[PDB]
C-alpha cells in the first residue's frame, strides 16, 4: 500500500529530482515528459496525487488539468515558472488544490503533498 | 460556506480582508490580538480561519497547533514570513495553505474556494 504520484514534467533534471526525492519519502512515483502522455497515464492509472507542469509538449498543463477533472476528483499539484496572479488563480479556478511558483524547495512540496493529503 | 474568521493585526489589511470578504458573500470575524483569536476560534464555530503569523500574545503557529488538536477547521496561513522552515512548520501543524504576504485578493479568495473543496 504505496501512495501514488504522477509527475508530469518536461524539463527532465527537475522530474528527476522530484522522482527521487519524493521514493526517499516512500511514494511511487510515475513521471511522464509529454503533455499528452501525461494526461492519458492520469487517466489510465489512480493516482493519489498528481504534480503538473504547465508548459508541456503536445498539450499544456491547464487543459490537461481540466480534462482530468472530467473524469476524477484527483488532488493536483499545478508547478510552474508562470507566476503572475491571474495564472494562479486560473488554475486553481480549473480544479488545481495547490499552485508552486518555480524555483521551490523541494520542502515546500512535500509539506503541500502532506498537506494535501490529510484530508483525502 | 460563509464563516470566516482572521487574526491578523495589521489593521489595514484585516479591514480590507474583511471588506474584500463580506463584498463575496462571507461572513467574517476578525481579531487584532494571536490570544483573543484563538478563544474566538475555540469558541465560535468557523468554515475558514486565516492566520497571520506575527501577532502579540501568542504566535500563529502556535494558534494553529492548539485549533488543530480541537478542530479539523481549515486553515491559511498568511505571512511576511517567507522562509521555507516557516512554511513546512505552518504546514505540518495543520494549515491547509500558506501564503506569503503581499498577495492579491484574488489568489487568498481563489486558495479559500480550493480548500473549501477539500472538505
Ligand atoms: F513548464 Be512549466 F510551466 F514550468
Ligand atoms: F504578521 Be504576519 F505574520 F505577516
Ligand atoms: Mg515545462
Ligand atoms: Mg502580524
Amino acid at each position: 500500500h504505496h501512495t501514488q504520484i504522477l509527475i508530469v514534467e518536461d524539463e527532465q533534471n527537475l522530474a528527476r529530482f522530484l522522482e527521487l526525492e519524493l521514493t526517499h519519502e516512500n511514494y511511487n512515483v510515475d513521471t511522464e515528459y509529454d503533455g499528452q502522455d501525461g494526461l492519458d497515464k492520469a487517466l489510465s492509472h489512480y493516482y493519489d496525487l498528481i504534480i503538473l507542469d504547465l508548459m508541456l509538449p503536445s498539450i499544456n498543463g491547464l487543459e490537461i488539468c481540466r480534462k482530468i477533472r472530467q473524469q476524477q476528483s484527483t488532488p493536483i499539484i499545478i508547478i510552474t515558472a508562470k507566476s503572475d496572479t491571474y495564472d494562479k488563480v486560473a488554475g486553481l479556478d480549473y480544479g488545481a488544490d495547490d499552485y508552486i511558483v518555480k524555483p521551490f524547495d523541494i520542502e515546500e512540496l512535500l509539506a503541500r503533498i502532506r498537506a494535501i493529503l490529510r484530508r483525502q
